């Protein structure tokens, strides 16, 4: 088990979701960025683990579940078994991380990526240890019903650059955004 990372795309009004969908129209390269960041393992024979909440899970198009090339884990207290397509389910982020140490996952998992939503993000951000936040700042306001918790700038440092990540402004569909990487080690 390697790094603990969160990854999120967030609007200017701190929005991340709207009606079980993204607040903004599809941004192809933001998507490609998400896919390549979450899928790419730094170790041969190992896959990355994606941890998501139930709503995030069901917001993903059925034909794209589970997230290809990655081990999918769903967080929920109501579900009695992993949803169709998933094989792992945990009552909390802490339980999931503890699960990553058991033999069934211990030697198969490289990086751990939290991919939403709000309360998963919260729990992760407040979790102790080396944590990295990959935050796409979408430089525009969008109507949202789900929100990204504010980053404690007394715990986190904003990195000026991160390896493999471009720090310049991106633009698709008339929408400008930027890749940021925050870090804490406690
Ligand atoms: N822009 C972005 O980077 C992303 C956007 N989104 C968007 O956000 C919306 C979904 O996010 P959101 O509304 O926050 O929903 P979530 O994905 O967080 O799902 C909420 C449910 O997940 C379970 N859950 C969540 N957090 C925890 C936790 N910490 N411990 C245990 N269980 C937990 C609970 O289920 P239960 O009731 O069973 O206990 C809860 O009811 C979608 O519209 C999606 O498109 C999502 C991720 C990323
Ligand atoms: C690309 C956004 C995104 N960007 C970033 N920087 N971090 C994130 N955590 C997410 C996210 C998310 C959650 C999410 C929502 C979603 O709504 C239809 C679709 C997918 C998805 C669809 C098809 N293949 C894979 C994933 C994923």
């Amino acid at each position: 088990v390697g790094s603990l990372n969160c990854i999120v795309a967030v609007s200017q009004n701190m929005g991340i979701g709207k009606n079980g969908d993204l607040p903004w129209p599809p941004l192809r390269n933001e998507f490609r960025y998400f896919q390549r960041m979450t899928t790419t393992s730094s170790v041969e024979g190992k896959q990355n683990l994606v941890i998501m909440g139930k709503k995030t899970w069901f917001s993903i198009p059925e034909k794209n579940r589970p997230l290809k090339g990655r081990i999918n884990l769903v967080l929920s207290r109501e579900l009695k078994e992993p949803p169709q397509g998933a094989h792992f389910l945990s009552r909390s982020l802490d339980d999931a991380l503890k699960l990553t140490e058991q033999p069934e996952l211990a030697n198969k998992v490289d990086m751990v990526w939290i991919v939403g939503g709000s309360s998963v993000y919260k729990e992760a951000m407040n979790h102790p240890g080396h944590l990295k936040l990959f935050v796409t700042r979408i430089m525009q306001d969008f109507e949202s019903d789900t929100f990204f918790p504010e980053i404690d700038l007394e715990k986190y440092k904003l990195l000026p650059e991160y390896p493999g990540v471009l720090s310049d402004v991106q633009e698709e569909k008339g929408i400008k955004y930027k890749f940021e990487v925050y870090e804490k080690n406690d």
